This record gives C-alpha cells, structure tokens and sequence, in this order.
C-alpha cells in the first residue's frame, strides 16, 4: 500500500520477438543444429540454449546435464527433415506453427523426439479429426512407430468401429 | 565445441491440403518461467554482472545475454558487440545500485517489478540507463500522478537530469496551467 507494482502484460511476447530477431541475425547464439536428411543437403540452424531448454525437456537435459560453461554446442540430427526442425525452432521462438496437412505426421515425429508435448498433442488432435477409411491404417501404423498411444488407440477404434467392434 | 548426435528411429494415397495451425497462447509466459528458474539455479548463464556502487557491497548477477538483450537495447548493443563464443563473461557495472539492477533483471525475466514508493526515482533512473522503456513509462505515469504545485518544479528538473522527455513535458504542461 506504499508499494509501486507494475506488470507489462505482453512483455514475454515482445521479448520473444527480439530473441527471434537475434536468432535470425545469428547474434548471441551458443548452439548450432546440423540437420541431415537422406540425400537432401545438410541444413544448419543457429539458436540459444536457454530458449531451446525453455521449450523442450530434451534440450534442457542435454544442456544442463552438461554441468560446464563451454560456449558453442553442435547438435547433429539424422533422419529429421530440416523443415521439421525449422518449424519446431520457430515454435520455440514464436509460440506458433502452421503447415499443410501432409506435413503433420512428420512434425509430430520431431515434436515427440524433442518432447514438445503441446505440439505433439495439437498434431494428435488434428490427425484424429482427419481420420477416414483411406488414412486410418497409416495413422495407426505411424502413431505406433513414434509411441503416440492416444493417436494409435483413436485410429484403431475408428477402424474397428467399421466392423461394429 | 561439444558434439551431440541425434537420430530419428499407399497409406496416404488420399490426403488433401487443409492447413494445420497451432499457437500455444501462454508459451512465452511458461518459457520465461523456465528461463527464470535457470537463472536462479545459475544454469546455462553466459554473463555475470559485477555491480559496484560507491559505498555498497559488491553484487554479482548471473543471467543469459539473450534474455537481457530481449528487455534492454543497451544490454543488446553491449552483448552483440562482444566477441562470439566466450562462455562465461564477467561484466563490470558502475553507476547503478545492486538492488536497482536486481529489480531490472527480475523485470526482464518475470515482466513484473515492485518497489517501495520511495525507490521509484532510483528505479526510473536505472530503467533509463538500460532503456527498459516500459518501466521508464510506468515510473513516469506514477510521478505524473503525484504532480502538485509544491513538487512540479522538482519533477520537471529530475526528468531533465535523467533525460526523460515525456515526464519533463508533462511536468512543464502541468506548471503552465498556473
Ligand atoms: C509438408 N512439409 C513437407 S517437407 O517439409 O517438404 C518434408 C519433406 C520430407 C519429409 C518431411 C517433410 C516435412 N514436414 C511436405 N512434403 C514435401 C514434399 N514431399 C515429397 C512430401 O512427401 C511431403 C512430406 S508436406
Ligand atoms: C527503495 N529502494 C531502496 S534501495 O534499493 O535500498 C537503494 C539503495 C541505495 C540507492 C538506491 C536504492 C534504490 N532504489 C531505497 N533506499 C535504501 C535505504 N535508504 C536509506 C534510502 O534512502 C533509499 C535509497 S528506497
């Protein structure tokens, strides 16, 4: 009651905007992600360990288990398409992800790999809404491959429903 | 350079091109919460601010350059003019009391600041020095709100002395009306 208190409602959004600009300008970056998919050319993404750690338990564990200040870390990623890694990094830096429906399985795989659970769930919910007789075997199959129990179940149930099971 | 190595472990003969879009509404708030935990547990920090103020015990504040730059054009210029790949950098700071810098770092990491009414002048001055304009503006509106005939001149002078154009102009406009 003799205290001055102030909260800037959209501070975290504005600050994330500037951190995103610093990423795109390759300023203050302390991690290089090297992404090699099949025969596509290797892609390279600069980022900030603290931002990746703030968005992914997997990145957090890599960088904090590291129990050493050492500057530039290099993460070599195999068998994830670069565009998938671009979409996940942009998600960590912007809170948003947008893509064609054919991209969703691939992005979901990447999201599961880095335990970005909010993206995994949004991908899951979308794919459940897309279920049809043409796609439900693929979706069940993929969902089993990447360990997505809920998507695999919803896809199995949708199939068995056609047989009154 | 420390190296990490990651590996990923007819069906869609019919798929359209419906657009998937997703926004996590409180992502930036949650992420800032984790980055504040990391600061307080001294994890992934790449700067130590050594803050020395005349007749004050030396303080050290560990933080992330990219988070400080995100809230302060001054921290942004200072860190982006630094050499690349330095690991931990110790940065000597003068002209600001540790308790003021501590409140400015907390604001960068939490979006909130609170202080005794009696601190507002000092905290405004610090906010001006680090160009944390949202705190400058909040301290400004609080001082405009205290404007009376006994204090208006002092507030206009204080404004001019710490170089704050809106608070100067509003204090002058308030005096003119008389
Ligand atoms: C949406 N995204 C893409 S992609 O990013 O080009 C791609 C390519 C290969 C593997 C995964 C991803 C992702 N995400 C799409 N496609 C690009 C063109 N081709 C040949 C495809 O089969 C899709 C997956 S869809
Ligand atoms: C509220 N804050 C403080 S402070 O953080 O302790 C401090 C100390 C020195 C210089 C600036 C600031 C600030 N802000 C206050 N006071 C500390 C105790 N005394 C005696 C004071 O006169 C102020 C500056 S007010």
């Amino acid at each position: 009651n003799r205290t001055f208190s102030y909260t800037l409602e959209d501070h975290t959004k504005q600050a994330f905007g500037i951190m995103n600009e610093l990423r795109l300008s390759q300023q203050l970056c302390d991690v290089t992600l090297q992404v090699k998919y099949q025969d596509a050319p290797a892609a390279q993404f600069m980022a900030h360990k603290v931002v990746l750690a703030s968005s992914s338990p997997v990145f957090k564990a890599m960088f904090t288990n590291g129990l050493r200040e050492q500057g530039m870390e290099v993460v070599s990623i195999e068998g994830i398409h670069p565009k998938v890694m671009e979409r996940l990094i942009e998600f960590a830096y912007t809170a948003s992800i947008s893509m064609g429906e054919k991209c969703v399985l691939h992005v979901m795989n990447g999201a599961v790999m880095y335990q970005i659970d909010s993206v995994v769930r949004a991908c899951s919910d979308f794919l459940v809404q897309q279920l049809d007789p043409s796609n439900a075997i693929g979706i069940a199959n993929f969902a089993e491959q990447i360990g997505c129990v809920e998507l695999h179940q919803r896809a199995r149930e949708y199939i068995y429903m056609h047989f009154g099971e």
